[PDB]
């Protein structure tokens, strides 16, 4: 840990970003027309980490306008299809790198989703991938760059999870999942932004400033993997890796209208990531990919697991990544937990998806009721910061200010005695066992279990800044460790999504979210996503059902 | 002329081009990446002059993808801005030549717009211009290359206007306008294609094959300055010189979405060009610039006229090139001649330009009715080929086939007796006098004359091959000798430009053009241009109004 003044350290972080941005622009080699249009874009990057700039109203429109067809023809192509072009040599690995690097630079300025570009090592990866074309063409991800959340170790970099005090914490190794993906023909080219404490569903830190939504620049990108959500929502990366302990993969994915998988704990390696509360095991985070392309999420999962990562990380289970053979499906619709009702755009998305599943013959669709959702907050309120947030709070010895959203996550945290931890571990495992019984109560007379549940990711589309005051719609599945896949449905419609009249709130917090949704014009063009929830290790069922919903 | 078999001569024409193409590639000095992409481009050049190849759907998109930043940063620059860099020595005369030579090579393969490159003399011009930088820094076109239609004499070259029989017609001199432009720091670097007889609004000859549109390769470039329209539409030349006796400058410019000025006869020297019917004076062609850049059009006229060309060509009038001091404008909109109605894309261009002028306070906008447009065809029907096309048909003694478009131009040609010419000269002068009275009938109560008329250039955007069967929208102003400036407005919009419903044709020829517009997709991405018409010697009013329309 460092104890230097935070203002000096924020300088050092900005400098690291700016030096890599300069190198990124050199690699992309803009012609003067693009350099001009790029220069004139509204920036979400300020002069310092407390100045949040002036974001575009519709960053994706600005991105698609600014970039030349010569770049978009690569970055807008579905990554699995792009893998065919790299395999057949219609495009070089270095060519793909240049396009996506340029895309990420435009994305960085509009959304502020990049913490550090990796142009030096990425060119080395792509060049020798071209040189070794004949020997590595067979690899499942040959030539594809990808993004990694800053919390993921990469050789020679500091790993801070957004905390300035860790700027001298340099690693000489990559995370296991990074090396596995590299062994399969991929390589990271950019590090995405992460917020203070990582326990925020937004993306504000004193290492980068504020990250904004790819579809509406007045809204949050989400968090904790906010840079990944913004970068991949802008299609400026084929896919990315985030982490998810309270919604930190699915919230960015849903807010930015893309796919994001909270994978079951123990399938893919994440423990070598850096966060707060290192060594805490009561509730464990997971990783998983974010991408515009469901086929790319599936291929990344398939690639890492078929590399048998349990022979490097022993917390993992040797369970194959397998397409489910079920042709019939039983699916529940989780319309509300009856604590905070979803806003109109989320409710319309639930109806759309309900109607589509009912129209297909092989889906039986039932209502799914909550089971003690208040119990989610009680337990996670004790286990998220089980040291009373001492480990996080010590990071602020630099004077780094405490953000409003971080305040919520550490409010009330108890420094548990061993017997207190034991008490709540028993509360955790009992709730898990009770909920399984609840889930199995929906099995039919013939003995067919529920395959998946469809639920919101958040009580609304991308939230206004400093308003993500309810976690249960995502953290429920972290307490249970159920795999959850966020997927796109629709966008806000100003005609269809007017506020409910004569709404009677369920409680003060539901009242807060009701008044938060003042009108759809406040959320123009915001994607309305949902998620598919499955029992532990049924990840593949979720991919298969999402496949049907997009056809 | 020559009397050899035409197939041998077409070979000789192809050899001259291929010999100059080889020298151009050496001058351009491709690196391997460009040489590779150039080799793989779809060509509008065939194996022989009757084989038209397989052109790209969007030649311009292919051009922008194929050429490097090292080239596009110069050729995409507005030539007036590029002149600043040449003056301040931020860029070399040879550097600019190399970029534009490379651009024209790529443009040549994609659109077939180059008849002969001039890289030997161009390198000599550019090299000594660099050497003489300190003494020639002041010249208004210092360092700028430009293209010339093949009909324009250049030292040591054959001048054929596309007729194979004239391949032994070598000149030892440049055209007056060329020498003037050289005296002002410019130099020609490429010769562009022209069609058989020059009397078609397309660009097909047995010297080069078929020239295609820069924006949609299934459509014609226009003619007769078809190479000029394509080359400058691809922005592969800073500007070019064409000729216009029936629309042969404005039709290429309009089809390729750039500017083209049919300047008033008697301003800039053109008589030393070569065409058919040399010595025919009943209807005289004019020259004028084509360019992507309006500012470049204005500067060439200013440069040539300020060189006092009436001291070399005595047919010219000593009238300064002067920007008008008008603060108010009266402008007419020519919606139709009520013989052939414009297609939807042109019709929307008229409304767009109308609504823009009405939105500025200082424009009075009135509807402009036609005046006996049928008399245009009748008079031009007698005076275009007043020898009964005897001179042109003698070019076919080589066996050179008669193209379908040429057939239209010479069908019905009478070999006029002197009294017949006198009769039609009087008809010509009477119509001009009647039309002036028509124009002046639009003068308002305070005595303000119409400053300009906005009219179509053609009943449609760039035509499908062998369908340019109506000339009046351009030849009207050749009969009258009014200055006309073609200028860009919009592109085909597939939503907005669906065919007219419940359309009732005005006559057989109008029905033909209606059926020609089968759907906007047949003309995807084709520019919709219009033109500004002024009274004789008001060229500058047209430039000034075009300036306002593009801001």
């Amino acid at each position: 840990m460092l104890t230097d003044n935070w203002k000096e350290l924020a300088g050092k972080a900005q400098s690291t970003f700016q030096k890599s941005l300069k190198q990124a622009i050199e690699l992309a080699d803009f012609d003067e027309g693009l350099a001009k249009r790029y220069g004139a874009l509204p920036s979400a990057i300020g002069a310092n980490v407390e100045d949040f700039g002036s974001p575009a109203q519709f960053p994706l429109e600005e991105y698609l306008k600014a970039l030349p067809k010569k770049v978009l023809d690569i970055t807008e192509k579905d990554p699995v299809e792009l893998l065919k072009d790299l395999k057949s040599r219609k495009v070089t690995c270095v060519e793909v790198l240049k396009a996506y690097t340029a895309a990420s630079i435009v994305a960085s300025k509009l959304t502020n989703c990049v913490q550090e570009f990796l142009p030096i090592e990425a060119l080395q990866y792509a060049q020798k991938l071209d040189a070794d074309y004949e020997t590595k063409k067979h690899l499942p991800l040959y030539g594809l760059p990808f993004s990694i959340k800053e919390m993921i170790p990469f050789v020679g970099r500091s790993v801070t999870h957004g905390s300035l005090c860790y700027l001298d914490r340099i690693v000489d190794y990559n995370a296991d999942i990074v090396n596995i993906l590299i062994a399969n023909g991929a390589y990271p080219f950019v590090r995405t932004t992460n917020p203070q404490s990582l326990m925020m569903l937004e993306c504000v830190s004193f290492s980068h400033g504020r990250t904004v939504n790819a579809y509406n620049g007045m809204l949050t990108s989400g968090g904790s993997s906010g840079g990944e959500g913004a970068l991949n929502g802008m299609r400026a990366s084929p896919f990315g890796l985030g982490s998810d302990i309270g919604g930190s993969i699915r919230c960015p994915a849903a807010f930015n209208g893309i796919y994001g998988l909270r994978s079951t704990l123990g399938r893919i390696p994440t423990a070598d990531y850096f966060s707060c509360n290192r060594g805490s095991e009561s509730i464990l985070s997971v990783t998983g990919p974010l991408s515009r392309s469901l086929d790319t999420v599936n291929l990344v999962m398939k690639t890492v697991i078929e590399a048998k990562p349990w022979l490097i990380d022993p917390t993992l289970v040797p369970l194959d990544w397998k397409r489910p053979e079920n042709k019939k499906f039983r699916v529940g619709i989780y319309v509300s937990d009856h604590i905070v009702n979803p806003s109109p755009p989320i409710n319309r998305a639930l109806s759309m998806v309900t109607e589509k599943l009912k129209s297909l013959g092989n889906f039986e669709v039932v209502t799914f009721e909550p089971y003690k959702p208040e119990k989610v907050t009680e337990i996670l309120g004790k286990l998220y910061f089980e040291d009373g947030a001492r480990d996080f709070r010590a990071t602020l010895q630099t004077g780094e200010p405490l953000l409003e959203q971080t305040r919520w996550a550490i409010e009330g945290a108890e420094d548990l005695d061993m017997h207190d931890q034991w008490y709540w571990n028993l509360q955790k495992q009992a709730y898990r066992k009770e909920f399984l019984k609840h889930w199995c109560s929906y099995t039919d007379n013939d003995g067919n279990v529920l395959d998946a549940v469809i639920a919101p990711v958040f009580p609304n589309v991308a939230a206004k800044h400093e308003t993500t005051k309810y976690w249960t719609y995502t953290s429920q599945w972290n307490l249970l460790d159920y795999p959850v896949l966020a997927f796109p449905v629709t966008k806000v419609d100003e005609s269809l999504d007017q506020p409910y009249k004569n709404y009677k709130p369920l409680n003060d917090l539901d009242k807060y979210f009701y008044e938060q949704y003042d009108s759809p014009s406040s959320f123009k063009n915001a994607p309305a996503n949902l998620c598919l929830v499955g029992l532990r290790f049924t990840d593949e069922k979720l991919v298969e059902i999402a496949n049907i919903l997009r056809n």
